[PDB]
């Protein structure tokens, strides 16, 4: 059990890891639009989106994985009408075989922001 | 890691496969009230609840796993006053050890669906 | 594949165990503010909160590892006002290197509680 820590994605200040490995595989915080220095990236979904999706590419690789490796993610959103813009960034940086997903809509997030993604990946 | 196909569930038609097989593990995607065929099947809790366990047992089966052998779900419901209807669906398809459960009652779910349930297992 | 049982926590009186004990990892169940006997503990977010953490522990180590073992955890909040009480009492109990997080806030849970929270554990 390791803590990943990259200053590539947002750093995590709090009682939280970007990412842990343990047991053969990665888990990764619930990720939002936030550069790496701490600013909020706004815009809407597809602008969210792919910050988001960075950060996740940052985290995974700091971790000696990566995107081709993730089995599962958690997609949290703030407004479901928001999926489709979603979707079509969250298509860009997964691979066949792609992870197993659940998606929902939930009343707010961390920072008014519009998307969160947690997701669990394989190690090397 | 391999993603796993059956059509006796829902097809995976996106970015996502119905679950993937990795490190000892099944990671099954959320799912909903759809039929094999894509079609939405309406009616309260008990109905959905009972199409969404059946798209379950589907996916696992083809997983070469099962629900006998699911340890976690996570349950979205987008009414907590149907918990009472989904619990009595729920606990038909599940075994002592029961599975590590966490319910939750949010916002919206794809496609206006009542109820959707991911959930991990243990390959064989 | 073996459920873990404990008078420490809340009773599982339904479709699920406190946690399960699988493939090297301890899977949680979403704890409440309810204590062991079953009644529920009323206040603000770091009165619950902190049941919440005690019900994690005492989980946890019936389960042979312990709040230092835990990788991830999902923790869902009815209000994300409630948010810096819940993270200061969540900082009490985790340890470098700390969890991988998601945090989110719902329409609701289980019995109009403002606290639940998940984890995945690595077994000892």
């Amino acid at each position: 059990m390791e803590a990943v820590k990259t200053d590539r994605a947002p750093a995590a200040i709090g009682p939280y890891a970007q990412a842990v490995k343990a047991g053969g595989f990665v888990f990764v915080s619930g990720q939002i639009p936030l550069a790496p220095d701490g600013s909020l990236v706004e815009g809407d979904i597809r602008v969210q989106t792919e910050r988001v999706m960075e950060n996740l590419k940052a985290v995974l690789e700091a971790a000696g994985s990566g995107l081709s490796r993730v089995v599962q993610t958690t997609c949290f959103l703030a407004d479901m009408e928001d999926f489709p813009g979603f979707n079509e960034v969250y298509a860009r940086y997964f691979t066949p075989p792609y992870p197993a997903r659940a998606t929902v809509a939930v009343k707010a997030l961390p920072r008014g922001v519009r998307v969160e993604v947690a997701c669990v990946a394989l190690a090397e």
